[PDB]
């Protein structure tokens, strides 16, 4: 089906991906210091998947280009939306709020990992279309 070997907007999100999942199954049992460490992987693993995205774009259509251009805006606001949940559950951690925000940091780390997703996807069907174009 398809060759990953040198791909690595596929390699960072699944970096990415997992970083999330990662996330998803330890914040139950992280103090604030556990949580703040798989954010910053988070941002790192993400600033990688958009370096990747850079490089590949010129070599795509251009409607494809503007699409997937915005897709990278989108991911940097999930990203932003995060850590502002991050900080909530940390100026929280000792109220009745606690449980909330580490609702709504499961939440805003999963719309990303699934907007990557769906930017994978983009990507490799902008790849087809660049053969038949």
């Amino acid at each position: 089906n398809l060759d990953r070997t040198d791909d690595l907007v596929y390699l960072n999100v699944m970096e990415l991906v997992r970083a999330v999942l990662e996330l998803k199954n330890e914040l139950a049992q992280l103090p604030p210091e556990g949580y703040v460490v798989v954010v910053k992987n988070v941002g790192l693993t993400l600033r990688k998947l958009i370096g990747s995205v850079d490089d590949l774009l010129p070599s795509l259509p251009s409607s494809s280009r503007t699409e997937i251009e915005g897709t990278q805006k989108l991911l940097n606001k999930d990203l932003a939306e995060l850590i502002n949940k991050m900080r909530l559950a940390q100026q929280n951690a000792v109220t009745s709020l606690s449980e909330e925000c580490k609702r709504q940091m499961l939440t805003a780390s999963h719309t990303l990992a699934v907007d990557a997703k769906n930017l994978l996807d983009a990507v490799d069907q902008a790849k087809v279309l660049a053969n038949l174009a």
